[PDB]
């Protein structure tokens, strides 16, 4: 959406605070020998503390609070009687809605020690590509600077991009112009960034594959080469004093 008002604001505000919490929550209770349903469950909690609701749930008919994604899986995975493990590379998506108003985040991060460094190092790359593609963010400038912002992360850090998972506008819906926020550059786009535009920022950077596939279930996304994938989403409002993230606190 476009903010126009200082009650849209603080409703955009309020509900990227409470997905914040509850991604930070769930992250910090990611431990060994935890289920992601149980993880679920602490967001169906906070949720109805707040007096939110699960945007996968309401919008999507997805059959868990929140999206949560291990390993092989890379998004939209359905929270379940799966036990985390160390070393586990674990993708955390949470998305809601109060008063008619959305945030969207995401993190990924590595469950104690993996035998294979690659697992944090696509993490540390996709927080870089979320800082880098922000620092491009204002009103004027050109959408596509984001994707060319990521993919030349990625490419500075010998890792990929997935090129078919996006980021999108929020804001009254979970998805919204801009319809794609691109991981890679396209030189004819001329849609541009304006002032009050809220927008998903979600790199998914990748230790091989460039796409992802359909996996063990209708939801779930997957690669078949079992590449290691890290997301960094937030909902960023772009104004002339600069990005402002409503999901980081
Ligand atoms: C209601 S379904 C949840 C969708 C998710 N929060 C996402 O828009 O960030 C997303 C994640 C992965 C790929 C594309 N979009
Ligand atoms: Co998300
Ligand atoms: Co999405
Ligand atoms: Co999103």
């Amino acid at each position: 959406m476009i903010v126009k008002t200082e009650e849209e604001l603080q409703a955009l505000k309020e509900i990227g605070y409470i997905c914040a919490k509850v991604r930070n929550t769930m992250q910090a209770a990611t431990k060994p020998g935890i289920t992601t349903k149980e993880l679920d469950n602490i967001a169906k909690e906070l949720f109805e503390e707040y007096g939110a609701i699960s945007a996968p749930i309401h919008d999507e008919n997805f059959p868990g609070q929140t999206c949560i994604s291990v390993n092989e899986e890379v998004a939209h995975g359905i929270p379940s009687k799966r036990v985390i493990r160390e070393g586990d590379l674990v993708n955390i998506d949470v998305s809601a809605l109060k008063n008619g108003y959305y945030a969207d985040t995401g993190i990924s991060f590595v469950v104690g020690e993996s035998d294979d460094p690659m697992k944090q190092k696509v993490c540390d790359v996709a927080t870089m590509a979320f800082e880098n593609a922000i620092a491009k963010v204002k009103p004027g400038t050109k959408l596509s600077n984001i994707g060319k912002a990521v993919h030349n992360t990625a490419r500075q850090n010998d890792l990929k991009v997935i090129k078919n998972l996006t980021g999108h506008g929020v804001g009254l819906s979970l998805h919204e112009a801009p319809a794609h926020v691109l991981n890679y550059f396209d030189p004819k786009d001329k849609t541009l960034l304006t002032e009050g535009m809220v927008l998903a920022i979600e790199p998914f950077i990748s230790s091989n594959a460039s796409f992802v596939t359909e996996g063990k279930n209708e939801w779930a996304f997957e690669t078949s080469d079992k590449s290691f994938v890290a997301q960094i989403e937030h909902t960023v409002i772009v104004t002339k004093d600069g990005p402002i993230l409503t999901t980081k606190i």
